[PDB]
């Protein structure tokens, strides 16, 4: 996250870190046994880390649980990042508590202008590299579909939306991928891609979760 702030320990209790010997992507806990993340985050041998604040220090509220299965969306296109969503099932159920909590799925799509909370352990510099140890947060509005498609002509599908600031300075960035965009208490977005981070007229692009609600509920009911 570039231009954000230190969330505070366990203040975003649905945020997970996906770890394959190191943190590589975020995700969001949607019930005790399932996480949703970005399909571009897929790899085998994922461990889900719940209850994290400093991802380099055991602070005492973590749960570490290996994934038993991964399910990439059937229409995910790695060329275009269309349908950039996957589900990960935990081998054992998370212990739900004030620090490890699920986030609800959207019952509908959010409007342009709705303020959202975006969070992660990705790079905090728009030029160069610095990765935080503690979780970083950003409040950012959903942008209109026209400003999103203007910013990235020929690349935005109906399964994507933009959020952020056209003036730059505040954005998600590398290592935030897969993590949550929460608006009105629902998971509306998954951090997906962009052109650099926090640059003018290049806001972040997010997978539009409200298009996937039926697929998520059907897929977890059958798995
Ligand atoms: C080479 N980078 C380019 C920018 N990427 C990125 C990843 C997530 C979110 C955003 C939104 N700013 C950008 C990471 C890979
Ligand atoms: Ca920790
Ligand atoms: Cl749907």
């Amino acid at each position: 996250i570039v231009g954000g702030y230190t969330c505070g320990a366990n203040t975003v209790p649905y945020q997970v870190s996906l770890n394959s010997g190191y943190h590589f992507c975020g995700g969001s806990l949607i019930n005790s046994q399932w996480v949703v993340s970005a399909a571009h985050c897929y790899k085998s041998g994922i461990q889900v880390r719940l209850g994290e604040d400093n991802i380099n220090v055991v602070e005492g509220n973590e749960q570490f649980i290996s994934a038993s299965k991964s399910i990439v969306h059937p229409s995910y296109n790695s060329n275009t990042l269309n349908n950039d969503i996957m589900l990960i099932k935990l081998k054992s159920a998370a212990s739900l508590n004030s620090r490890v909590a699920s986030i609800s799925l959207p019952t509908s799509c959010a409007s342009a202008g709705t303020q959202c909370l975006i969070s992660g352990w990705g790079n905090t510099k728009s030029s160069g590299t610095s990765y935080p140890d503690v979780l970083k947060c950003l409040k950012a509005p959903i942008l209109s579909d026209s400003s999103c498609k203007s910013a990235y002509p020929g690349q935005i599908t109906s399964n994507m939306f933009c959020a952020g600031y056209l003036e730059g300075g505040k954005d998600s960035c590398q290592g935030d991928s897969g993590g949550p965009v929460v608006c009105s208490g629902k998971l509306q977005g998954i951090v997906s891609w962009g052109s650099g981070c926090a640059q003018k007229n290049k806001p972040g692009v997010y997978t539009k979760v409200c298009n996937y609600v039926s697929w998520i509920k059907q897929t977890i009911a059958s798995n």
